[PDB]
């Protein structure tokens, strides 16, 4: 699925985003731009904590600057945090299961969904107040491990920078309470599809991999056919939490390595 939330705030955000303990599991972030908007700006490739705190605070790299300074606060919201979760077999297949293609799997898929996401990209303009959509976001993309629930949810923060450049000028995102015309209410009203979206091309490039999937609840809500799910379900330092994840999974008799051969064997 995909969670939609409000970024907190620059600061906030930019250690957060990137504290490596949301990653230990992982070890790395896989933090690359994406977004028109960002290869707009030249932004390509990882990203730079400062620039992303920049963007978040409304200043871009381009030199434009939407932030609005009242006494210290600064007025001008960061952007939306879209979280694209993988289903609990994966997330476990991926970080305890040793294959590393899932992950990239799990990218790939999240990409493909960013993209549609981008596309209701607007903004707000009167002649009354219009809102014109652009087809550009800029984005930063983070790799989470685990959960509030303590366990492995290979997770993608994908970070939309509240900006859009509209007739060369950087505007401020489509905003609209009413008329629920703004980018971010489309966002809401398109969540199933687009969390739906992102499950579908991660269903097919898993299935490519040999693996067989099952249908687990509605709207997709699928898993991998055998991971013992289970035993992470029902509920420091994330090295404890490290070891305690796979001496819970040896704790289940589920054979690993055989599972993945059966899947290799299966397509190849
Ligand atoms: C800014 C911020 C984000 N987040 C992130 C990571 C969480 O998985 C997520 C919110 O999802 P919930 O668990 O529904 O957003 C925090 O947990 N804390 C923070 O303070
Ligand atoms: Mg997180």
């Amino acid at each position: 699925m995909m969670s939609i939330a409000q970024v907190r705030s620059a600061g906030s955000a930019g250690n957060f985003y990137t504290d490596k303990d949301n990653y230990y599991v992982l070890g790395s972030m896989g933090e690359r731009w994406a977004g028109r908007g960002a290869e707009q700006l030249g932004l390509q490739g990882s990203v730079d904590k400062d620039v992303f705190t920049r963007l978040l605070e409304g200043r871009l790299p381009d030199g434009a600057d939407l932030s609005r300074m009242q006494d210290g606060s600064n007025r001008h919201r960061p952007g939306y945090d879209l979280t694209f979760s993988a289903p609990k077999s994966v997330s476990m297949m991926a970080m305890l299961g040793g294959d590393k293609r899932l992950i990239d799997a799990h990218n790939q898929a999240v990409d493909f969904a960013v993209r549609q996401v981008e596309a209701l990209a607007s903004t707000r303009v009167m002649t009354q107040s219009e809102t014109v959509l652009t087809g550009n976001l800029v984005m930063a993309l983070f790799n989470h491990d685990t959960s509030r629930d303590q366990e492995p949810q290979l997770h993608t923060h994908a970070v939309v920078a509240n900006v859009t450049q509209h007739n060369g000028e950087w505007k401020t995102l489509s905003s609209d309470k009413v008329g629920k015309t703004g980018f971010i209410e489309n966002v809401y009203a398109n969540q199933i599809a687009f969390g739906r979206l992102y499950r579908e091309k991660l269903k097919e490039q898993v299935e490519a991999l040999g693996y067989e999937t099952e249908v687990v609840g509605k709207h997709g809500m699928w898993e991998m056919p055998g991971v013992p799910v289970e035993a992470f379900s029902g509920r420091v330092d994330p090295e404890i939490k490290m070891a305690e994840w796979m001496q819970t999974l040896k704790e289940t008799g589920f054979d690993i390595r055989a599972y993945r051969d059966a899947a290799d064997q299966r397509a190849d």
